DNA sequence: GACCCTCCCCTTAGGGGAGGGTC
DNA sequence: GACCCTCCCCTTAGGGGAGGGTC
């Protein structure tokens, strides 16, 4: 009333740290009514305390300080609108988070499917849900010369729309009595798509399609070069043996087991193909 | 394949800024396979490119870099769990935002009611919805000696639970044939409560109650000292004139018109009282 | 003994840009 | 001509703490 609060007294009173008050002073956001000209001590009036209501509420909303100065000024009608602004900045973040949560939940669903493989290196025929994908012509690439850079573009499209990177790298090819890896080419390469955020500015050299619901002969294993062809060969036999009728390319997918560079590179591979 | 990508080549390929790559190198998060010992030029292999999938996905989730190093290591089963962690950190933020949005939307509703006052300095009798509040005994305070610091405690309780600060400061008192402000004391002071976040560790010297749904004689005006008592007096007359029967304390509330300290302090005041 | 001062140094994740030396 | 290097300086909102001088 007829004396000043000292910075401590205010901080205790306002639930705002002493160092915060100095900062708000420094940046001319909230400043001592008085400053002792000899002790540099900061003194505060009871009535000026009200300005903190705004500063604190805003801070809690996460409005940045420089923005708060602009806000101090407005009278209610104008400050109402400011609030709407935050409200719409907040609906934005939520939308982005709900999206994010749904994505993770899917990435986790795809991951579970992996560690719940029925067995490795053995051929299992299973009933599968469809996996939306985007893909591009493999332009004379096969298993032998295909690089990560090959996927630069697909990834760039899925990143813009999903913000997550495909954990996994796919290619497809013709099911054929292959006698040598030497003699395979990929028809397409591709990656799976996770969200249904309409993908911006997609180009006519990318096709969006899916690996369709249906019965599949799969085999999966942890990659090493020797095994690659031989597992494929196993599949081929599996189908021939059962006189089974194939109805798609062979799809393959490659997933890293880890991303550490302190450990040896390791991948899970899975090969599948649709059958009647 | 049999040569290196240069930092530019990678950045273009990976949609990750050149300066970012240098940073990830600096902090041993992602590091050139090779560094030319004479040009300090950073060279990268096509296969190491995969580690970026994780870095980028994570970054997008907003996982902090130092955390990413820990994450690189885990094999799927362990990294699954990491994801759950984020998922639960995200459900947290949403909960906090939905809460935040609902609060703002209320603060805005209270604000509209203000600028849609029927008129100022005139007594209007209106049908009101209830306002939950928390309050404390005014310990011999009246209009003359009441300070902001008086509300230190209420505010501290509502801040912990709402995170917003009451825009408005309330007191109540006995409706009485007052002939002088000199002769009033507040029964309680109080502030309105916004959220229904259970308020932690509330103490027995605070009562939670509401200003109840009902018919009210109100007057509201922009404060100045002369007007304060005289408006009160008007209310008193209003009731006497209509032979109206009061059924509560007089409630008053004070709201700032602005929070700028570049402008003169200004408050809206409103006084009301419940009637049959 | 307690409180307040000023003035270091520190933290995230790079972007901008200057002032080289390389492809 | 283009690309890459290292090494300034900069940004949010203070917290920690040292090394005073004040209540
Ligand atoms: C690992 O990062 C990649 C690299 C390339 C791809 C593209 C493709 N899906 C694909 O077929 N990716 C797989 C493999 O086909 C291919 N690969 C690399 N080396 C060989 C090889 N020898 C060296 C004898 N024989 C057969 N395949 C080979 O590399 C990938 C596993 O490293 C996917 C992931
Ligand atoms: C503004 O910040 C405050 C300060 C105190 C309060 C407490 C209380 N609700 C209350 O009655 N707050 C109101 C007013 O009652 C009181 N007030 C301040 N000065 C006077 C006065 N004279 C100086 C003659 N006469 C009557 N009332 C006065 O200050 C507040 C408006 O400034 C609320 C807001």
């Amino acid at each position: 009333k007829e004396s000043y609060y000292s910075i401590g007294e205010v901080s205790k009173l306002a639930n705002v740290s002493i160092k915060a008050l100095r900062y708000y002073d420094k940046i001319d956001l909230f400043k001592p009514a008085y400053v002792d000209p000899d002790t540099s001590y900061r003194y505060y009036t009871d009535s000026q305390l009200i300005h903190l209501d705004l500063i604190k509420s805003l801070k809690y909303i996460g409005t940045p300080l420089e923005e708060m100065k602009k806000a101090q000024d407005l009278e209610m009608e104008e400050l109402f609108a400011f609030y709407t602004e935050q409200e719409r900045q907040i609906r934005e973040k939520l939308d982005f988070l709900s999206a994010l949560e749904q994505t993770i939940s899917l990435v986790k669903k795809r991951m579970k499917r992996q560690m719940e493989y029925p067995a490795l290196g053995e051929v299992f025929v299973l009933d599968e849900e469809e996996i939306r994908i985007i893909q591009t012509e493999a332009e004379g690439l096969g298993p032998e010369n295909v690089l990560n850079a090959s996927y630069s573009k697909l990834k760039k499209f899925i990143e813009s729309a999903d913000g997550f990177t495909n954990n996994s790298y796919g290619a497809t090819f013709s099911f054929q009595p292959y006698t040598s890896i030497d003699e395979m080419t990929y028809r397409h390469i591709f990656t799976p798509v996770l969200t249904n955020k309409q993908i911006s500015s997609i180009t006519p050299d990318m096709e969006i399609t899916t690996i369709p619901k249906g019965r599949y002969a799969c085999i999966a294993y942890n990659f090493s070069p020797e095994h690659y062809f031989l597992n494929l060969q196993k599949l081929i036999k599996y189908i021939a043996d059962r006189q089974l009728t194939v109805v798609s390319d062979v799809y393959e997918l490659i997933i890293p087991i880890h991303y550490s560079p302190k450990k040896q590179e390791e991948y899970r591979v899975e090969m599948k193909i649709r059958i009647l």
